[PDB]
Order: structure tokens, then C-alpha cells, then sequence
């Protein structure tokens, strides 16, 4: 499994403390883990929580990443960002009990995460914690177990909705701010992670032409 | 300004009990307020949480409703279901920081919330609280007053993303499961609160169809 | 009603949030309100969550103050001290319903909040937010009303207990390591404070052998 | 390390949900545990928030339990009955990280909970994680670790100051109405586990006349 961590500029001064023990959770699962930024650098290339949403649907729909955590000061906008695209499953989690629910229950590919609002003194402890009951349990297992059948369902029903709902991604790539595609791509290592871990062709060769 | 509440079958039992603090914030505001179920009666038509996002985005959309409460269990079903329409832009909220955060950073027309996990003794406070806080400020001022620009600016640039990223409703309303479709409008109140408050009349007329 | 806020050295900083708060709720009950400190400034009086204890001990035991507001970075150890002190019911409250709560169903005299543990942004809407639930109704009525009876009987008991399990505060004053005591009540503003609001002149003339 | 369980009316139907959690993470941890009741069966013995913090006081100071589990609807009542005996430093947790920070920070014995305020669908999780939490670490080490030294001393100072602030217990139990401490330890396990484990002679023999 891979998992990308995505900050926004609010809250870049995190990204180290947050990368951290996403890391040490990562590595004793077994996991791999690509800081995508930002990452709290004096002239780095900036996101707001709206490119969180579409640089979060670019790894998930290619299959640069299986999993994504982001977030922003409340974690609310860069969630209803991720869920605006296709292939997007974004969950919210303030708590550890949230984030095991999250796998259990809905099975997404992304949690968006609260880094200013109730976050203080001993917030890496329960980052912490939060990542480990996140990865606890493999994902759609169901809680309690006893309700597996219906939440599989739903969450399978869901799936099929939005197949219907939402335009192909390619299309939606195509018909965006392109200078606003341009910037979302544009980190340090964007090139470096992402072309290395790229399933779909199609959408790595449309972004080669957007940053060539 | 029109507010309904959407409920689904496992958090059923709580509509009154989430009705009477909506009401009656909703009654000191001026404001009207619609209880569309499900109400926690033997034998009455059913909801998942994926079909309270179809009719939080039906009556959204259709203007018979300028806000929707909603949740599950742990409320990130209905979110994540809620934000698969267009039209919808539905957060979360546990406490009332996080309403009033909602109401003013990211200004939506839809929440979800939790109706079990972490809902126990004095949940009913907890609610009316949430709720006041929503509606204590009018929508999309900003927090704080001074980073109002970026935030009204990103939530306006969120509204043109979903612009390309969603297929239009009617076409939707079209080709989804029409089962799953005239379940979630077969509510006892639905004919009579949507058809009464409904300003778009392509969905009336479309939903008639399904109905008759 | 008299309002002493009191903060210890790792929370200062945040004094000034924390007061502007308490003070808008308690202008708006007619309540007065004492800043105790510590206040975040240079070279001022110092004092530990221990001392915090002592200190609302002589507040509330000399009728200076009514309600204390105290805390630490989680708010544990302050509470610990101020329940280690006779006349002192020092309750915890993370959130407004905590805070209604405790004003209802165990009607203290005191209050410890985590200043720094979950606080970050929107914390100071939190602490109006609390504020202003700990003191929407009178103090003791009961929660849920229909269950006042034996709420406040076992109140009541308590407090007998207390009688018993406590060594009188003179004494304790007496007892206790002078330097400490010395220091706890050395704060700029606690001569004039306490000293035109004590009713309990056995401590105040103790207190002044002490200071003179 | 004797872990003793113990809880009041309102929440005794919880006692099999909680002594479940509370059993599991000891059996992981080679640590005894002792479910003192109310165990939430018809005609027991009956236990209030008061009676709690009284038994608690005679576990502790006599060396039958080294560490506490209690609380209440909100846990504050059972906390402030707790801390009004000598010998006792409960604390109060809401979630994992209030679990952690209390054993490192504060150190104390016994630690009261909200077993209904705020517990509801995946409450036993938060149970298992914050006892996991609470017991991750030898207690007083200190959070950070750079600040193990004042926090150490701290409650150091505390322990002190509460030799001077509380009669000593002996006395106590003799001076308090005798049939509210006759039904204290009137659990149809009291005797079973308290005298076997119970290390004060002293308090054994008094508490034996009372029961005889």
C-alpha cells in the first residue's frame, strides 16, 4: 500500500510533525509513505484546499497512491474538495474511534483531518493514534462485524451512484483552470513520486504535456 | 430560508428528538423547517444513507429546501453520499465550533452528524447547541472576519470546480436505478412538502413521472 | 456574583484570550470578573497548577470570589489541587455541554479547563461557547429537571462528607510551607482584589501577618 | 498491579460493556483485575457517585486495588467524591490522549470516566483504546519527556500539600454515617476481594466490625 500525505498552506508548519508519525506508523506496517507537501519551506510551491481535492483525486484515480490524508484548519474544506472528483472516497476524523469507523464502515481511499481546530498540546499523540486505528483493521471489514452485509452494500451502492454522477477525470483535467492544474502539479517532488508510481497513461501523458 | 431533515433507517428512532431542537432554533430564528423522515414508526417507507444524499440533493437542488440536515450513525456515510450530486456541498460537524467553523468558512447548504457515535446522555444539548451556532451568523462571513477573502474566494473556486466535475441532475435523476430512485421520494410528506416548495420544474416534472 | 479567573505559568499566555471571553459573558449576566493572572508578562509573580489550587482555595473558602475559573494544559492537575482543599467543588469541562452540565447536576464552585490540550483554532469560540452554557440557568436545578431530587441530595452528601474528610483551611494555611503560601498570593493585583472582597476576616488577618 | 472496576446505579447496566474492555487490555498486560460492581443485576447492592469515591479511598489506601477505574453519566461526580478522601488522585478522561497524558503528567491511582455523556455506538472502542493508552506507559514519566522534572516535582509538592489538607482516613471512616459505609461494602463481592488483598490491618479490623 501507498500513502500520500497532502497539506495545504495554512497549515504547512505541520507537515513535519504530521509526516512523522504517519511515517512510524507506515513503517511498521509495512506501508510506503511520499510527503507530497506542502511542506513548510520558505518559496515552495503553494496549495489551498481546493488543489488538496484535485492533487488527491491525480493520485488516487492513476494509482499513484492507495490511500491519501490530508486535510486543512478544520479538515472540512479539503474534504468537500476530494469529494468533488471521480474515484474520491474522503472521509472525515477528529478521533481515533473516527478513523477505525472510517475503515471499517465506509472502506475509502481518504481521510481529511482537523490540523488547527482542537489541534494542540498532545495533537501528535492522537495523530498517532488516529493513523493506528485507521490501519488497525484491513478496510470494509464492517462494524460491528455483525453488520458487514448492509454497510458492504451501501458502501457498494454508493460506488455505483457515482459512476453515474461525476465526468471522467481525463475530461475533467482537460476543462480546468490549467493554470490551476499547473500549480497543483508543481511541488518539489511531485514529478519524482508521481511518474514512478503512475498506473494510468493516459493521465501521466496528459500531465507531462501540462508541466513540459 | 427552508431547512429539512433527512434521517435514514438506523438513526431513525432519533427524529423526534432531533426534530424538537431544529424546530425550535428554528422557530426562534424565523425560519421554516420540514421533517422529511424517516420519523422511527412500524412500517414506514425506508431510507439508507446513500438515498438521504439523493434527496438532500433533490431538495437542493429543486430550491424546496435551502438547507438539509442529515447524518447516520457516525454521519460520514451521508456526507460522503451527500457530496456525490451536484449542487450539494454538505460538511460534518460534531460540536459547535465545528457548526459555526461550517457556517462561515465553507458556507454549504447540507450537514451531517452524528446520531450515535459519541450521541448519549445530554446529546439533545449538544444538538440545539450545534445548532444555534449554525444560525447564529449569517453564511460565508468567514473565521475570523479577516481571512474572510481567501475563504470566500476558495469556496467560490470549489462551486466552479463541481461546475465541471458533476453530471447535470436531470441526467442523473435519468439513468440511476429508478427502484432506488422512487423508494427515496416515497416518503409519506415528500409529495406534499417538495411539490408545494419545488421551484424548478423540470425535477417536479420528472419525479411526477416516477411517482404516478 | 464575583468571577476569579486564575492561570499558572505554562497557560499565561493565553490568559488575556481566556479573560476577554469570560469577561464579555460576565458583562453580559452582570456578573464582575478578577483577573487573578498569571497574565503573560515579564518578570511577573509566578505560580504552578498546585498553587492555582491554593489560591482558588483562598478565594472561594474567604468569599473573594463566588465561581473560580482555573486550568492547565489539560486542566487535570489544576482540578487535582483545587479538590485537595476544603469549600472548593472544582469541576472538569471540556465542551459546553460539559460545562452545562456541571452547573446543573453537581452545582460546584469551581471550574478546570484544558487550555492547551484540544485548543487551537476556534478555541476562544469554545471557551465563549462554554462560558456562556455554564452560567444559562442557576446553578443546581438539576439534569434532566426530572432528576434534581436525588442530584441534589447526593450534592449534598458530598459536602457533608467534606466536612468530615477536610482539616479546616486556617489551619491548613498555618501548616502549609510559608514560601509557597507567600508566593501564591505575591500576584500585582491580589491585595487589592482579595483584600475589598474577602468576608472571612480570620483568613484575611493571616494572610496579611503573611504579606506584611 | 490490582486494577479495581467500580461503578454507580445510573450506569451499572454498563458494567459488563466496561469490565470487558478493562479485562482484555489487563490480560495483555499481565495486571489483575477486580469488577467491584454494580454489576447491573436486580436487587443488588446499590452504589452512588458519592459511595463510589468512598470505596475508592478504601481500596487504595489499603492497598487492595493499586489503580482505580470509575465514573458516572459524566464522570464529575465520581470524580469529586474520589479526590475528597486522602490517599486518592483521580483524574478524569474523555479520550486516549486524556488516558495518556493523565498517567504521565499526573501519575494518579484512579481515573473516573463518562460512561453516558458522549458514549454511544463505539463506545467500548474508545474504552479499549483509552485503557490501552492509559497503561501504555509506567506511569509518571512524564509528557514531554523534557518536562518530566517539573511535573514530577509538581505532583510531588501536591502529595504534600494533601498530607496536610485531609484527615487521615482511620478517622474518617469512623466519624462518617456508618450505614452509608455498611452499604459501601456491601457488594456481594467486597469481602471476597477486598480482604484477601487489603495490606492495612487497621482498616480491615474497623471495616470488619462494621460488617459483623
Amino acid at each position: 500500500m501507498k500513502i500520500a500525505l497532502i497539506n495545504e498552506n495554512s497549515q504547512a508548519s505541520k507537515n513535519t510533525i504530521i509526516y512523522k508519525e504517519l511515517k512510524a506508523v507506515s513503517d511498521e506496517k509495512g506501508f510506503e509513505v511520499f510527503n507530497y507537501g506542502m511542506y513548510g519551506k520558505e518559496e515552495e510551491s503553494q496549495l489551498t484546499y481546493v488543489q488538496n481535492g484535485l492533487l488527491t483525486a491525480i493520485l488516487l484515480n492513476s494509482g499513484a497512491a492507495d490511500f491519501v490524508i490530508t486535510g486543512c484548519g478544520a479538515g472540512i474544506g479539503a474534504m468537500l474538495a476530494c469529494n468533488s472528483f471521480p474515484g474520491v472516497v474522503c472521509g472525515f476524523a477528529a478521533d481515533p474511534v473516527d478513523a477505525y469507523l472510517f475503515s471499517q464502515v465506509n472502506g475509502g481511499n481518504a481521510l481529511s483531518l482537523p490540523f488547527a481546530k482542537g489541534f494542540g498540546w498532545g495533537a501528535e499523540l492522537n495523530l498517532r493514534y488516529l493513523f493506528e486505528r485507521l490501519f488497525e483493521d484491513e478496510k470494509g471489514g464492517g462494524y460491528p462485524k455483525e453488520r458487514a452485509v448492509p454497510e458492504q452494500r451501501n458502501a457498494r451502492i454508493l460506488s455505483e451512484i457515482k459512476q453515474i454522477t461525476y465526468r471522467d477525470l481525463l475530461s475533467v483535467l482537460k476543462e480546468i483552470d490549467q493554470d490551476f492544474l499547473k500549480e497543483t502539479i508543481s511541488g518539489e517532488h511531485f514529478q519524482e513520486y508521481f511518474f514512478a508510481n503512475c498506473q494510468n497513461q493516459n493521465i501521466a501523458d496528459y500531465l507531462k504535456s501540462v508541466l513540459d
